[PDB]
């Protein structure tokens, strides 16, 4: 198991959206889903609560996601059969808070913080600590739930999103370098479609396309260009479990 | 007092730059308790250096880089100017949540406690930091100032960034205090970028940016007169 640990809004949804090459996620998250990725030549999604239901609509299963959500701490269960996938099980976790909003419970950052420490507590999960690149690594929420429950890094992967937001005249080539704040592991970094790319309906083939030549095109990452990108974490997820 | 809390690289320290109206801060370990006099001769005093009057501000920047070299002891300095309003500003260090190289394990807690000693006082107005490029329920500054003041009574929001934000995003709903409530609502700032930093771009050239920002936002624009710094030095010296 792979568990997307970070912030609200820090991109999590769009990495595991990139790593199956359909948008079915919604756009926020209440409650945890374990999504079961199937290498298939038959494309299609099932869930747990949903037995014998086949979906071949990315667009229901979102519908599907949102109708079950409708916080919590019981997981929505999903497998999504595909041949564009590889076989790695990933919990899409509700993003740490601090503050709550609307008619949400006033201790939501420490019932938010306990449903994450079930999943990452466990010595075979695999920890994805998700990190913009936009804010400052030494206040992620990410990397200290990490280092937490696991102080040697040897099941932390540091993912750096918003790398295409930081402000003219900075750059993360110190963290994504593993300098400022080292993990055994390293670090990762994605360029996800921004909130006009998704509303422009821009496919997540254009994104990848974007995202390499994003990599390859700034000054400060070229030089560790192929140590980058969605394709490169996919890659070390499935070099650790194969 | 005015407390400028938040988390690092919030936008806390450029606050205090657009305040006096010169850039004068290296580039929080230390706090900072920069107390602002309107007069007719433009110059600085340090407590430390008592009786020297500073005249360059870039002599003022070295100082502080000096002295500086956390601990709860402020340095305190004196900016008489022109252009300021009578305020004391606390720029407390920003907390953060992993220590760097070497840095206490328990770095964040060591810098809350340091803004408890001061956001603890009833006469302690907060000045809630956030950036428009975060999503504002992770806000720490927000988190602090409920901690202490949970009717929002002597916190004042503050909303950094408002130019980095992601296309097709805005911060509307905050600055027209709907997403997150505050009794005293939210002020919206566009300070100087690290390329304006680096580059040495005026305050008066960066206030005059934030202004012609404000005034273009087509999310922002009819709310042009209660966003901006000027607006935020005039609304801390009416209270
Ligand atoms: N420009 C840009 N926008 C991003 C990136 N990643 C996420 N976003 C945007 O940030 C917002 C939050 O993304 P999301 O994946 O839903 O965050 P989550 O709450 O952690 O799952 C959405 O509006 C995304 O379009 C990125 O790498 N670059
Ligand atoms: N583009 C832009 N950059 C900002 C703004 N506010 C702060 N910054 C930058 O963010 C970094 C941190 O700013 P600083 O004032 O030192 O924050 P502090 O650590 O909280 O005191 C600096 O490189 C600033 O240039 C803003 O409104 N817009």
């Amino acid at each position: 198991q792979i568990a997307v640990v970070g912030g609200q809004s820090a991109g999590k949804s769009s990495v595991l959206e990139n790593f199956v090459g359909r948008d079915f996620l919604p756009r926020v998250t209440r409650r945890p889903l374990v999504l079961q990725l199937i290498t298939s030549k038959a494309e299609y999604a099932e869930f747990l609560h949903c037995k014998g239901k086949k979906f071949t609509d990315f667009d229901e299963v979102r519908l599907e996601i949102e109708a079950e959500t409708d916080i919590s701490s019981i997981p929505i269960n999903l497998r999504v059969y595909s041949p564009h996938v590889l076989n790695l099980t990933l919990i899409d976790l509700p993003g740490i808070t601090k503050v709550p909003v609307g008619d949400q419970p006033p201790d939501i950052e420490y019932q938010i913080r306990e449903m994450i420490m079930q999943f990452i507590t466990r010595e075979n999960c695999l920890i994805l600590a998700v990190t913009p690149a936009n804010t400052d690594l030494a206040n992620s929420d990410a990397l200290k739930l990490a280092k937490e429950v696991d102080p040697q890094g040897l099941r932390t992967i540091g993912v750096i999103t918003k790398l295409d937001l930081m402000d003219e005249g900075t750059d993360a080539r110190d963290v994504l370098e593993n300098k400022l704040l080292p993990l055994r592991r390293g670090y990762v970094g994605v360029v996800n479609r921004s909130q006009k790319d998704i509303d422009g309906k821009k496919d997540i083939k254009a994104a990848m396309l974007a995202e390499r030549k994003f990599f390859l095109s700034h000054p400060a990452y070229r030089h560790i260009a192929d140590r980058m990108g969605t394709p490169h974490l996919q890659k070390v997820l499935n070099q650790q479990l194969t």
